[PDB]
């Protein structure tokens, strides 16, 4: 049978709910503001893209958070995977309320832009998805990570004219193949940083288990052992520790960090020399401002700069 794209309208029957209030998440704000690349506004109200190897349609009303599933409708073991994704066990509110507290510029920003939380992604997924582009633009990324789905992991379901494949495991990024046919993609250069990524992390580190233990590990390890990782520098190795690795005190910084810290709080560099030593600072300096959570205090003002 044919299968649509789903809507609370056609098929009912069809979803589950978990209880969530819109004050702790906005999929509007989270789905497309720069964290993960694979969710589409594919009809209005309604993300859909795909989790852990499963297609899921995702939509929300002021007290619930409404979820469908391609693969019959979401289970508890499937449930709790969305709830560990947005990171519900996290009271977002006595996040805003800290913030607003030493933040002034927050608490303004804050009062249009509620409910912005931290994805908790799949270490690999992150990884090579902060890897494969410039990380230029939003629409670069998600192109590219687009096409890398495309051809490098499985085919998964049709739905209306649009086929999901997965993530693409660690194998098929790995082989003595993979270079030349990334680089059809328009990958450029990165795509042999992508092959020998992978094959670094099979072959040297245990495979994904590795990013398991630095998930397990503190902030200053993970950060330095994605570092030795050939394509990753400091920016990105802070975007898997902060959305993948369970790091919530990093604080990755580019050009917009710089534009905001400047513009908004008047941030300068002490050091009186951007630079990898000044970007170091400019974390620090959010850290000590924002506290444990930091980059999920940075989530909420890209998504405020993006509106
Ligand atoms: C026009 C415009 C304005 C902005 C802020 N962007 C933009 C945003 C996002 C990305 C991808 C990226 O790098 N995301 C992140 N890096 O650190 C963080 C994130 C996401 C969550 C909070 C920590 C690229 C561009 N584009």
């Amino acid at each position: 049978s044919h299968m649509r794209h789903r809507t609370l309208s056609s098929s009912p029957a069809l979803w589950a709910s978990i209880p969530c209030p819109r004050s702790e998440l906005r999929l509007d704000l989270v789905l497309a503001s720069g964290q993960s690349f694979r969710w589409k506004e594919q009809s209005p109200a309604h993300w859909s893209g795909v989790l852990a190897d499963q297609v899921w349609t995702l939509t929300q009303t002021e007290d619930q958070l409404y979820c469908t599933v391609y693969r019959s409708r979401p289970t508890l073991e499937e449930l709790e995977t969305l709830h560990k994704y947005f990171q519900l066990d996290v009271s977002l509110a006595q996040l805003y309320s800290h913030w607003a507290s030493v933040d002034s510029h927050f608490q303004r920003v804050a009062q249009k832009f509620q409910g912005v939380r931290l994805l908790r992604q799949d270490p690999t997924e992150c990884l090579f998805s902060f890897i494969c582009s410039s990380n230029n633009n939003i629409a670069r990324i998600t192109g590219m990570v687009e096409r890398l789905c495309q051809a490098f992991g499985p085919r998964l379901i049709q739905l209306d004219d649009v086929t999901y494949h997965g993530f693409p495991n660690l194998h098929a990024l790995a082989g003595p193949e993979a270079e030349t046919h990334l680089r059809k993609l328009g990958l450029g250069y990165r795509a042999r940083y992508v092959r020998a990524s992978a094959k670094a992390i099979l072959e040297e580190q245990g495979g994904p288990a590795w990013l398991q233990q630095l998930r397990v590990a503190p902030y200053e390890e993970a950060h330095k052992a994605l570092c030795t990782l050939p394509g990753v520098g400091a920016k990105v190795a802070d975007c898997i520790c902060l959305m993948a690795l369970d790091k919530p005190q990093a604080v990755p910084v580019d050009v917009h960090v710089w534009q905001i810290a400047h513009r908004d709080y008047g941030w300068h560099p002490k050091t009186s020399q951007p630079s990898p030593l000044a970007n170091k600072e400019l974390g620090n300096f959010f850290r000590n401002l924002w506290g444990p959570y930091a980059g999920w205090a940075q989530a909420v003002l890209f998504s405020a700069d993006l509106r």
